[PDB]
């Protein structure tokens, strides 16, 4: 066969700190393109862990580097997100079934919001990996929700923008990287799963909530991602 | 030494059509990551030409592929842009001295607009290449302006947004790819030059102006880019 190569991504250092700790193996640090890639071996799999830095351009770059420079065959994203829906509470886990770039606007040419020519509004993630997540969550009695994640280059902290994301895209959560990660994976034909744990409610108090819950929510997502890797 | 490898990028097919025609050499078409790369030889240089598709994620991906998969040592971008200033008229050429992602908003954490932690508001391009552009333009009696280009994932078509770009960033032109291209190049240590020819005034009539002038403005930029490659 060959050794399975798995890319594991967060956006912030804080999102990968628990990943590195939970896997508990020795990592070689490899610098490339302004990122540091942590390369280790775990259960007949080569794991490549990195944080991209915040936002769409950073995450697009890092995902592309993982695929081209490190030859990863799957990409799993773990991090935190803002909730857009009452039933997604602080610390809850969501797997993204589709993602959208919510800040894309070519409406001057009568395109729907989120749409770019030669692409699509919604980007799909891996059905087989999302099925695995649901199977594991049910076995461990973990509430795992699934839904649309909206990604953009703004930290959302207003009722008005939240309501737009729900009305326009039927999104359940908001972040700044998932859509770009999933997009790159789609372009290269690489299976992708995007996991997020809720850190805030994307409202006027979101900054304070985020600062309070980043560590715990990052750990929650990281722990679940590790449980998926254990089944690959 | 080794043969010099030069990446040449546009955002739309229409921006690279004149590039391919003007170089007038045979190109091998190579598919990778949802892009088609046109690889040819020109004056002891290997030229790799592609259009990224529109926007920040597309252009980030394609630039990263050029660098990692095709080993380019310089990246020259050619295309069209909206003017933000009275002295930049339809068809005029601008070289970007710095670029900004104008739609980035982490103001909830008291960051200035355009700023992301572990990055900067303004991304620099290559002084040596920008000096070459100015030298050539002066020899050929071509008006070449220089200034800040703002990039975002929206087509700008309003007085209100234009004025924001000028007030916030002192930008001279607006487009959807330059900042992401220049950013990737900065992260990999690859010299970058971003050239744009004006297609519209980024106002309420911008869509109609763009459709009218895309071909001519794309050609103007392409011709100038070729004149730079002739001096590399
Ligand atoms: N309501 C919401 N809207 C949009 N996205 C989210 C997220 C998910 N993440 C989280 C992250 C948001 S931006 C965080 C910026 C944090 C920060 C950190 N520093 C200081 C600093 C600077 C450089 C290096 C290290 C720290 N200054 N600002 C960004 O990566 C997106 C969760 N809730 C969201
Ligand atoms: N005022 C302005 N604001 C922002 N950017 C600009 C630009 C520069 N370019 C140009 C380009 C803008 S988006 C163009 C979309 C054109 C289009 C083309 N099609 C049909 C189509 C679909 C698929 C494949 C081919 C054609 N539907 N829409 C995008 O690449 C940015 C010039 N003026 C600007």
């Amino acid at each position: 066969q060959g050794v399975q190569k798995i890319g594991i991504l967060g956006a912030m250092r804080e999102e990968i700190t628990p990943i590195l700790e939970l896997f508990g193996v020795d990592f070689e640090e490899i610098p490339l393109g302004g990122n540091v890639f942590h390369k280790g071996v775990y259960h007949n799999k080569e794991i490549i862990v990195a944080y991209s830095k915040i936002g769409k351009v950073h995450s697009t770059l890092t995902t592309t580097s993982m695929i081209l420079a490190f030859g990863v065959q799957k990409v799993l994203f773990s991090g935190v997100a803002g909730s857009l829906v009452k039933d997604l509470k602080i610390n809850d886990l969501l797997v993204a079934t589709q993602l959208v770039q919510h800040d894309v606007d070519l409406s001057a040419f009568d395109h729907p919001l989120g749409f770019i020519p030669e692409s699509a509004i919604f980007i799909e993630t891996s059905g087989s990996l999302n099925a695995l997540a649901k199977k594991i969550a049910n076995e461990q009695h973990i509430a795992l929700k699934e839904g649309v994640i909206a990604s953009g280059d703004q930290f959302v902290h207003s009722k008005e923008r939240k309501e737009f994301l729900v009305s326009e895209f039927k999104a359940s959560a908001v972040e700044m990287e998932g859509a770009s990660v999933a997009f790159v994976c789609q372009k290269f034909g690489v299976p992708c799963c995007v996991l997020r744990s809720i850190s805030d409610n994307a409202d006027e108090k979101a900054g304070m909530s985020f600062d309070e819950f980043l560590e715990k929510s990052a750990h929650t997502s990281a722990k679940f991602l590790k449980s998926m890797v254990d089944e690959l």
